[PDB]
C-alpha cells in the first residue's frame, strides 16, 4: 500500500526489527504524507515532526534534533553525504530522535531506485508565488524482467510569497539502473544531479533594544511583510552537488547477505548575501547597512560500506544482526570574496541622510528599502583558501535477540578513527595543522511486548561526551493501521555541561477507514548547567504538528494541518528569539480518472507572519506567506 501514512519497517538492513519493537524513537514520513502536504523541500516535509528546527548561510539548511546539532547526521540510503535538499528523489524520510549505532539524533533520506514494475509518472504544480514545478518519474524494465532503469527529472522555478524578489530556481536529473532482479546477486548504480540558482532572502533584522539582555531578550523587528535588504544587482546563491552510488549484494547463504556500497560526491557552492545592519544599532535612526555575507566551498567525499546482515542461532534465540567496515575521504575547499561595503561613516554605519546614493547604496531605509539600487564595490575573489583532508575508518556492530515471544535485547556498538589535515593559505606563512582523533559508542535497549501488538521499552546509549535514556511505549491498532507513541528521555552532555529532558507523543495511520492521520507533540525542556541556567537555542520548549486527510466523497479527499512552534532563542545567551506561532494548511484532491489527479493546496491559510529560523545574532529568516498550488498528476502503471 502505497498511501499509506504509517511506515511500520525502516529501509535500511541496519535495523535488526520492525519500528514497533525497536526500542528508540523513530518516525518514518512516509511518500504519501510528502505529495498530501505538496512539500517542495526537506524542511518544507520535515514540518509535519515536531521538535525539528534548522538554524545555522543564505537559507539554514542545519537541522536542530532534541535540541542538538545535527548538520553532519544527515543521510541518504545509510551513507553520509556531501546544501539544501530537494526531495523529487525521495521515497520517504526517517528521523532517529535518539542516537543509533548503526550509523543528537538524525535524517534518513530514503532514494527512489530502479525496482520491479513499468510505470510513467509525472505532475505540474502551478502557484500564487509564480511556483512553476516538473516532475517525471519513469521505471522500466528491461534484460526480460532481471534489470530496470529509473530516471527522475526535476524543474523548479518559484518567487516565495511575502518576499520581495526573493526566489529559487532548480532542476535535477537521476538516473538509476539496478541488475537482477529477485536474484541471489544485485547491483545498483545511481547518480544523482541537482543544480540551484537562487536570489537569497536577507531575512528581518532584530529589534537592538539598549537593555537587551537575558531578561529583556529582543525578536525581529516589525517592518512590511515583504521588506527585502539585499540587492537584485549583487547577491546570489548558486549550487552543484553530483553524486554517484553504486551497491552490490549478495546472499552468501538464506542467513547471511554480503553488501558492499561505494559512493562518489562532489559539491560546489558560490554565495554572497546580505544581513540586515549586523546588530549595529542603525535600525534605531531609521537604517539599515547592506552587510555582505558570502562563502565559496568545493567539496569532494568518497565512501566505501561493507556490511553483514542477517541471522544466527545460540542458546535457542535468534539473533538479527547487522556489522560493517567503512573508510572515508573528504576533500574541502574553502574560500570567499573580499566586498567593499564601507558606508563613508565608521564603515558600517548609517542614517536617513546616507541612504541611497551618499553610502554607495550600502545604506537602505529600515521601512523601504530598495533592493534593486545600483549597488557597484569591488567583488574580488580570495584565492586563499582553507583545504582540508579528512580520513575515517569506522566498524560496527548491531544485534537484536528475541529471549521469547514477550522480550528482545538490542545491543550495538561503534568505534570511529579520524585524521584531517587542514591546509590555510589566508595567513602567512600557510600553516599545516593535523589532528588524529577516535568516537567510541554503544548501546543497549530491552524490549517488553505484553501483546504482540503493544510494546514498552526502556534504552541506554553513552559516546565517549553523551548519555542518553529513554523509556517508551508503542501499540498498533485496527489491524495494525494506526501506530501510537510515547516516549521519555534525558539526553546528558559534557563539555557542550547540557541536559535535555523530554516527552515525544505520535499518532500515524488510519483513525477509521476514510479518516488518516500523522501527528505528534514534543515537550523538550533543556538547559546549560554567565549561562548557567539558560535554553539550548533552536529548541523549542513545546510543539505540535498535526496532519489529517478523509475520503469525503469516492474520487475526492479533503484534508488540513495545524502546527504549532514555542518560541525559539537564537543564541545560547538568550538575548534574541523569535516567537511562537501556529500555521495552518488545506488540501482537497480530486481523482479525475486512474491516470489524472488534480490537487489544491493552501500553505499558511491565516497568512501568518512568522519566522522559522532564529540566528545567534543580527537576524531571522521569515518564513512564507500564504500559498496556493494546484497540481496535476499522471501516473500510468
Amino acid at each position: 500500500d502505497e498511501t499509506t501514512y504509517n511506515v511500520d519497517r525502516s529501509a535500511s538492513k541496519k535495523y535488526t526489527a520492525p519500528l514497533l519493537d525497536t526500542p528508540r524513537s523513530v518516525t518514518v514520513v512516509p511518500k504519501q504524507v510528502i505529495k498530501d502536504t505538496a512539500a517542495v523541500s526537506l524542511q518544507d516535509a520535515l514540518r509535519t515532526v515536531p521538535g525539528i528546527t534548522f538554524g545555522a548561510n543564505p537559507t539554514g539548511d542545519r537541522p536542530f534534533i532534541r535540541g542538538f546539532d545535527a548538520q553532519s547526521d544527515t543521510y541518504v540510503d545509510g551513507v553520509r553525504d556531501t546544501q539544501t535538499r530537494e526531495i523529487f528523489n525521495l521515497e520517504q524520510i526517517e528521523v532517529s530522535k535518539g542516537p543509533n549505532s548503526a550509523f543528537g539524533g538524525s535524517l534518513n533520506l530514503v532514494s527512489k531506485q530502479a525496482k520491479a514494475g513499468n510505470f510513467i509518472d509525472g505532475g505540474f504544480t502551478y502557484g500564487s508565488d509564480q511556483t512553476r514545478r516538473y516532475t517525471l518519474d519513469l521505471n522500466q524494465e528491461f534484460l526480460d524482467g532481471n534489470a530496470a532503469f529509473r530516471l527522475n527529472l526535476l524543474k523548479h522555478d518559484a518567487n516565495v510569497a511575502g518576499r520581495d524578489e526573493v526566489d529559487v530556481s532548480r532542476w535535477g536529473v537521476a538516473p538509476s539502473l539496478t541488475f537482477g532482479l529477485g536474484s541471489p546477486t544485485r547491483v545498483t548504480v545511481s547518480h544523482y544531479h541537482l543544480e540551484s540558482d537562487d536570489t537569497p532572502d536577507s531575512g528581518i533584522p532584530y529589534a537592538k533594544s539598549s537593555d537587551r539582555s537575558k531578561h529583556n531578550p529582543d525578536k525581529p523587528v516589525n517592518v512590511d511583510r515583504g521588506n527585502f535588504y539585499g540587492l537584485t544587482g549583487r547577491d546570489f546563491q548558486k549550487s552543484r552537488i553530483d553524486t554517484s552510488t553504486i551497491t552490490v549484494e549478495h546472499d552468501l547463504t538464506d542467513s547471511l547477505t554480503i553488501r558492499n556500497t561505494s559512493r562518489y560526491g562532489n559539491s560546489h557552492q558560490d554565495y554572497l548575501w546580505t544581513q540586515p545592519d549586523d546588530s549595529q544599532g542603525n535600525i534605531n535612526n531609521g537604517s539599515v547597512w547592506r552587510r555582505q555575507n558570502n562563502r565559496v566551498s568545493t567539496t569532494t567525499t568518497a565512501v566505501n560500506q561493507t556490511d553483514l546482515f542477517g541471522e544466527f542461532y545460540l542458546g535457542g534465540f535468534k539473533n538479527s544482526f547487522s556489522t560493517g567496515l567503512e573508510f572515508s575521504r573528504e576533500d574541502s575547499k574553502r574560500d570567499g570574496y573580499i566586498v567593499d561595503t564601507n558606508t563613508g561613516l565608521g564603515s558600517n554605519k548609517c542614517n536617513p541622510s546616507l541612504i541611497g546614493a551618499p553610502s554607495g547604496y550600502n545604506c537602505t531605509s529600515l521601512e523601504n528599502p530598495n533592493p534593486h539600487d545600483p549597488w557597484n564595490g569591488s567583488i574580488t575573489r580570495k584565492y586563499a583558501p582553507l583545504n582540508t583532508v579528512g580520513t575515517t575508518k569506522a566498524i560496527y556492530a548491531f544485534d537484536t535477540i528475541d529471549l521469547n515471544e514477550q522480550w528482545q535485547v538490542n545491543i550495538g556498538a561503534r568505534f570511529d578513527s579520524f585524521e584531517t589535515t587542514a591546509k590555510n593559505h589566508g595567513v602567512r606563512p600557510a600553516t599545516k595543522l593535523s589532528d588524529k582523533s577516535s568516537f567510541w559508542n554503544w548501546q543497549a535497549g530491552l524490549v517488553w511486548k505484553p501483546v504482540p501488538n503493544g510494546s514498552i521499552y526502556a534504552s541506554y546509549a553513552t559516546s565517549a561526551e553523551t548519555t542518553n535514556y529513554e523509556l517508551g511505549t508503542k501499540w498498533a491498532f485496527f489491524n495494525e493501521r494506526l501506530e501510537l507513541s510515547a516516549a521519555i528521555f534525558r539526553t546528558d552532555k559534557d563539555n557542550t555541561q547540557s541536559r535535555v529532558d523530554g516527552v515525544e507523543l505520535s499518532a500515524s495511520g488510519k483513525l477509521t477507514e476514510k479518516w488518516k492521520v500523522f501527528a505528534g507533540y514534543s515537550y523538550l525542556d533543556s538547559e546549560l548547567v554567565s549561562n548557567n541556567g539558560n535554553e539550548m537555542p533552536n529548541t523549542p520548549k513545546n510543539s505540535f504538528s498535526l496532519w489529517t486527510t478523509y475520503d469525503i466523497f469516492p474520487k475526492t479527499t479533503i484534508g488540513g494541518g495545524a502546527f504549532y512552534v514555542d518560541k525559539v532563542y537564537g543564541d545560547v545567551g538568550n538575548t534574541v528569539y523569535v516567537p511562537d506561532y501556529w500555521r495552518y494548511d488545506a488540501m482537497a484532491s480530486y481523482k479525475l480518472s486512474k491516470n489524472v489527479d488534480f490537487q489544491l493546496n493552501v500553505q499558511n491559510v491565516f497568512d501568518k507572519k512568522y519566522f522559522d529560523k532564529a540566528y545567534a545574532a543580527h537576524y531571522a529568516s521569515q518564513a512564507a506567506g500564504r500559498t496556493i498550488l494546484f497540481s496535476t498528476n499522471f501516473h500510468f502503471l
